[PDB]
């Protein structure tokens, strides 16, 4: 059962259920059927029975052509074909995962995209993240584009901070409904296994956020006595929770890509439309590689940009040491205030002692800071928040040097399932902490202290 | 006729006529047939006249449908779809430009390309482009990656100077056959036209170079009486003179991946192949979005790259000009091969001037120069190429200064058309000139006799 002492350990990648605008089929590595999901003779014409082998009167023979390509193939299997199965026409996906070969047979509506209407659509979009030099900007646009070329009724643009929470920096949306923009939710709201996912998949899609989901039997595979891992199903079922949300939100459908930096998610869009909406395979696919094309370009534009301040922040303190190797007036030379301390790590006031004269740039608290730091006599560095009149706090030692930062910064059957209702809980991990103290933060500051060590008269 | 005169007019968008690999039907925006390849009954068994109208009996229902969506359309056309006809199946490919609809019908080889396969085929490539941020490591894994995937047996990266002449900087060949690496061509290698049409279309593929050409009739279209337009034609026809060279260099097929920066060509892939080749248009598609991704990707290294020679390049100066200003002793600051002017512009050797003292860093071709601009006494500044011993000269005047280059830079049917034929006919050329000085030569120049108008003592 799933409850919000469970949301956080939840194993969603192997549910053992998919959702019903599909089908699935597990075989082994010679076929075998060892598995099909509970819909499958009412979405086609055969009874998937573990120990049977799919046939062409069953499945069609494009879907053994394709399947075979599979089992004789010999890396990881990715393909598909567009098969017509009794009842419907088919978009027919099938992939290897683990040791087991996955075929989701998911409804195709007419007609057959052009393999250049394909490219045009991935092209278009695409352009749309080119244009651009600030990551802001980029953001943006795509967000305004994919809603034209989707639809769907919101399309939503998240950042993620490295505290792993998150920010909506981009909308476009049907004005009937709430602006987001601005809103922060937490780390907890997508658990490790939805994160580690949306790295893995550029691509989700929810159909019918109430829909009553539909099981696959087997829940567990005899060959390896363990469940199914559905990590790279397309129609692999949502959990309960994010549903429970959606719906408080007044949600009917989801498609999320991913951006993805570093080996992490560093940002996603998120799209809601507020009735059903299904985004057909090939179109999807097309944002496929939009994600992929999206991710390196903020890639190289986020390390360029952080690159550039981080030069600027150290030919500042280099600059600074300069200033002193070569000033007398130690405390004169770190003082206009402008070539001051409080120029060289983001603060909102800072502070220079040493011998015995004291300057409160933006001289009691001194003695105070220097009298807690009595039981750790041999400390030469000092960092923390939460905390006098101000709880970030950064110290350096050779005399000392202080940094400091304030903190003004800024239906359902669970309680904080809801937009407002994270925002809120978010607050009280940051009532108490000031922006924290960058790894760049603890160099700089470590820079220094070195830096003015080297001072002699 | 086509000569060595003739080939830097020649109109090789209007040809009338295509390679026979495939057949041409040409339109009005009615659906009349306005005119068709020579070789449409051979290829497809209609006969296609001006005057007619396509009918389902001979073209299949899936183009009518298709052409139908087109000629009901607002925008550009583009489209195509995997028909079969009479004998063959096929890959038919259309588009609109000016006024005329153009149905190209390119013979299907293979089995389908999944969507999926596609999508694999366009995000291995990309995946590439995204790996490296020096744009050489860029290109040189690229170009090896394109081998691998196509076959070709010869694959080329170009780059263009802004002299618009060319240069190897990437190869991956067959090692039967010559390396080209560093090879270098003219401009007239490459004709305005050709030039134009490289940046209009991402992609060109020679399917036979000794093809004898196909025409089309009538050579003029009726509604407009000008000739076609087949620029964005797939099948279009190449010049003779170009077909010549790749004979004289024992080439048989062709394929170009375009790479653009500004409106201008930066660079294109080129596949070389001793034999007949064909890629299919899906794949070509494949490389047509990456080329899109590609050209972006270099767009925003090389202005960051740039922006960057461009920073510490002003910074030298700024840093020279605060180091002169501040100094009472100009010459020893002026000429201090370090603080020299001499590490401002990229050069050979510089000279400083002003009084009756001089330094040659790195001085009678000085005597000649200031005697030359004896015929224009209100000079400040001074450039020339192809020139005593140095044939690079810029001059600024405040008292003069001076940057120095000298330039040790570095079968058939017709005279010059073959690999080491061509660098026969560049160097005769470049050998007078020195590296070029840039635009960003003079403003350096023309900023510091500025910056130095400005000392007063
Ligand atoms: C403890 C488990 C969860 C909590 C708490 C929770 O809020 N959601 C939990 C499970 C999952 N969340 C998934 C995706 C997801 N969650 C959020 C959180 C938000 N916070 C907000 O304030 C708002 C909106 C105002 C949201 C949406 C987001 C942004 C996302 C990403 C997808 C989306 O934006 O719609 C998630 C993944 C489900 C799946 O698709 O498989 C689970 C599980
Ligand atoms: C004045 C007209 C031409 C001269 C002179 C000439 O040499 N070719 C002329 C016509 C065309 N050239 C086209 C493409 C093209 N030409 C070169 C020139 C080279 N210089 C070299 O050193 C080498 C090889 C070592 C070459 C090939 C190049 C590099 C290219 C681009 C394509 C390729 O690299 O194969 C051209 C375009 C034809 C088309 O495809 O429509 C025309 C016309």
């Amino acid at each position: 059962p799933v409850t919000l002492a469970n949301c956080e350990d939840e194993p969603i990648h192997v549910p053992g259920a998919i959702q019903p605008h599909g089908a699935l089929v597990t075989l082994r590595a010679d076929g075998m059927v060892l598995a099909a999901s509970e819909n499958i003779q009412a979405l086609l014409g055969f009874v998937a029975s573990p120990g049977s082998y799919l046939t062409q009167e069953q499945v069609g023979p494009e879907v053994l052509r394709m399947l075979e390509e599979g089992l004789t193939g010999n890396g990881p299997w990715s393909n598909s074909v567009e098969t017509r199965i009794g009842e419907h026409l088919f978009d027919v996906i099938g992939h290897s995962y683990k040791e087991v070969f996955y075929l989701e047979f998911e409804i195709r509506t007419a007609d057959t995209l052009s393999i250049t209407s394909f490219t045009l659509n991935a092209q278009r979009i695409i352009a749309q993240v080119q244009l651009h030099n600030d990551t802001a900007s980029l953001l943006s646009n795509v967000t305004d584009e994919l809603r034209r070329m989707t639809g769907y009724d919101r399309v939503m643009a998240y950042r993620f901070r490295h505290d792993d929470s998150g920010e909506v920096v981009a909308e476009s949306r049907r004005e009937d409904l709430e602006s987001y923009l601005g809103l922060r939710y937490p780390a907890s709201d997508i658990p490790a296994q939805a994160r580690r996912l949306y790295i893995q998949n550029p691509i989700r899609l929810i159909a019918d956020v109430a829909y009553t989901p539909m099981r696959v039997f087997p829940a567990l595979n005899p060959e390896t006595n363990e469940s199914f891992d559905l990590s790279y199903s397309v129609l692999r079922s949502v959990s309960p929770i994010h549903c429970e949300y959606l719906t408080n939100m007044g949600v009917r459908a989801s498609m999320s890509i991913s951006i993805v930096v570093g080996g992490k998610l560093w940002g996603l869009f998120s799209c809601h439309h507020m009735s059903p909406k299904l985004i057909p395979y090939p179109v999807r696919m097309s944002f496929q590689i939009f994600s992929q094309v999206c991710s390196a370009i903020v890639e190289r534009l986020e390390q360029g940009r952080i690159a550039e301040l981080l030069r600027v922040s150290t030919e500042r303190r280099l600059a600074l040491a300069r200033r002193a190797r070569d000033a007398d007036d130690l405390f004169g030379a770190l003082a206009h205030p402008d070539d001051g301390i409080a120029a060289l790590i983001p603060c909102d006031g800072a502070l220079v002692m040493l011998g015995g004269r004291t300057l409160s740039i933006r001289e009691r608290q001194a003695g105070n800071v220097l009298q807690r730091l009595q039981r750790d006599p041999e400390r030469d560095i000092y960092h923390t928040d939460n905390w006098g009149d101000c709880c970030g706090v950064l110290a350096i030692r050779f005399g000392w040097i202080f940094w400091f930062r304030h903190e003004e910064v800024h239906g359902p059957s669970g309680p904080r399932l809801t937009p407002r209702g994270s925002f809120e809980a978010w607050e009280e991990v940051v009532r108490g902490h000031s922006t924290p103290w960058s790894e760049t933060d603890l160099a700089i500051a470590e820079k220094l202290r070195l830096d003015l060590m080297e001072l002699c008269l």
